[PDB]
């Protein structure tokens, strides 16, 4: 038999391959009482795998054993039967998909497994995709195909980033603008000619039933969805929408959806009206996302120039003895982090939250792959920290060479980030002291969307980058091999081909569906 084309590589696999292993020709009998049959029936069947649910004599034995914790497994194949050991659903579903990418053919060419054992855990527990809903926005139906093949590559987040200046798209019962008002623009960049509008308005909206379907299907694939909503920058569209949640006693303010990409200028007042209606945001944060351990504030990217302008906020910093701008952010952080914490959650937020005193408490997200002493101060102080560098994991950046010159392969720069330098990363901080190393909870690469409108450019934006991340976010740094890689990483094509993805081809750089329509029409 092959070997497997299990990505992440397993930290521990060992393939007998010249021993007799397990025929997949006449499918797989599966134990019909045993909720996690189910779940093996989708995955099976998403390989080419028959499957049928049987009373007796199964051909997968499901078995428990807590001391693998939430995502560990093992796995065992003989010719007699195919064992999965977890201490939990999400352990069973990492078993599957090793099982399934360790299928190759026979002496006959039909599917079969080779004798095999496996004993598997992941190196973080944080391995994560952000994906961008507010530059442009993707329907849930191609959501879910983004969660099929996070949950296939063990992937077990998705941050949410669902508000920032050129739309607002997370529904608040009580602030009905937020969507009304906040969810449309009047234009976007022309594609091709970024520096110029397109005259065509942009709008939309997840509905609550629809956060919480994705919420659920994500669960369901062992990922946790946890959403972000950006403050004190990045707030144009709620600004637009309620025009006293901004900082209304500057020279000419004007708040309105924006219609260019970059950083706006648009930041919360931080007054006791503004806070209030965060909490109650938050309140419904709470209601749509119940089982996710954070919120992520955004906090990024927000000049101080509107509250150095706004006599409110000077008042404010005054009346709590801040000496600047910087401070006034740390106090608003700090403000918001309260309502998060008074319902059982942590705060997370980009690493720009350190300005005027980082949080001893707070989740710091690291991007600014340019200040390498943020996250060094930020481990230092005792915080838990998740690395989204911008120097190896923004996937809304460039790959190598090989793609199409039309302007709606266009992207934000010309920053070559291949699969072979996202392979490369090692998320912990050279020097981090050893006892500090649980403070790095993991890593996820980040898909702003200005330039990415729609699936087929999603797909080779994150394709094949996301499978080297899963395999940095899971197999120990020692195992890693860029020429092994390269062989699973070929062996996966085919089913990659058969759902149509539009992965950046590893041979040639071209799209794998050089026809896919790349348009912002919904
Ligand atoms: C935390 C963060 O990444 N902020 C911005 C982001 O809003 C933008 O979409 C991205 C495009 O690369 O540029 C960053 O500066």
């Amino acid at each position: 038999h092959m070997a497997p084309h299990t990505i992440p590589l397993p930290a521990a696999m060992r393939v007998q391959t010249g021993e007799s292993g397990f025929s997949l020709k006449n499918g797989v009998r599966l134990p019909e009482k045993n909720p996690l049959s189910r779940q093996a029936e989708r995955i099976f069947r998403d390989n080419g795998i028959n499957t049928a649910l049987v009373k007796n004599n199964a051909d997968i034995i499901f078995t428990e054993d807590a001391s693998l914790g939430r995502e560990g497994y093992r796995l065992a194949v003989t010719p007699d039967s195919i064992s999965i050991a977890s201490g939990s659903v999400n352990g069973t579903l990492y078993a599957l998909q090793s099982l399934v990418q360790s299928i190759a053919a026979d002496k006959n060419g039909a599917p079969a497994l080779p004798r095999m054992d496996v004993k598997d855990q992941p190196r973080f527990s944080w391995r994560g995709l952000m994906v961008d809903s507010c530059r442009h926005m993707m329907p849930v139906r191609d959501i879910k195909k983004v969660l099929d093949l996070m949950e296939r590559y063990k992937f077990n987040t998705l941050h949410w980033h669902l508000t920032d200046d050129q739309g607002w798209r997370l529904p608040i019962a009580k602030y009905p603008r937020l969507t009304t008002v906040g969810g449309a623009r009047a234009q976007s960049p022309v594609i091709g000619n970024r520096n110029k509008g397109d005259g065509i308005p942009y709008s939309g909206h997840y509905t609550a039933d629809e956060i919480r379907d994705v919420v659920r299907y994500a669960r369901d694939r062992g990922i946790t969805v946890i959403p972000e909503v950006e403050m004190p920058g990045h707030a144009s569209a709620a600004i637009a929408a309620y025009p006293e949640l901004g900082n209304t006693d500057i020279p000419g303010y004007e708040p309105r959806v924006q219609e260019t990409w970059g950083v706006h200028s648009y930041t919360f007042s931080p007054t006791e009206k503004t806070f209030r209606f965060l909490e109650d945001v938050i309140d419904e944060i709470c209601a749509l996302f119940p089982d996710s351990p954070y919120i992520h504030i955004g906090g990024d990217e927000a000049p101080k120039n509107q509250w150095k302008q706004s006599p409110t906020a000077q008042r404010v910093m005054k009346d709590n003895g801040l000496a600047n701008e910087h401070e006034l952010q740390s106090y608003f952080i700090r403000r918001v982090e309260k309502m998060i914490n008074n319902r059982g959650k942590r705060l997370i937020g980009w690493d720009e939250i350190q300005e005027g005193g980082l949080s001893p408490t707070a989740t710091m997200m690291v991007w600014r792959s340019q200040m390498p002493h943020i996250a060094a101060q930020a481990l230092a102080q005792g915080n838990d920290i998740v690395m989204t560098p911008n120097s190896h994991l923004y996937f809304d950046y460039d790959q190598g060479p090989g793609k199409p010159a039309a302007p709606e392969y266009e992207t934000i720069n010309n920053n070559q980030l291949t699969w072979q330098h996202v392979y490369g990363l090692e998320p912990v901080p050279q020097g981090t002291p050893r006892e500090r190393e649980k403070q790095v909870l993991g890593c996820q690469a980040n898909i702003w969307t200005e330039y990415i409108p729609n699936l087929p450019k999603w797909e080779y934006h994150v394709f094949p980058r996301a499978l080297a991340l899963a395999e940095v976010a899971w197999t120990p740094q020692e195992l890693k091999n860029e020429k092994d890689f390269r062989k699973r990483l070929d062996r996966q094509l085919p089913f990659l081909d058969a759902r149509g993805v539009n992965y950046k081809r590893p041979d040639n750089g071209a799209p794998a569906q050089p026809k896919a329509v790349i348009t912002r029409e919904r």
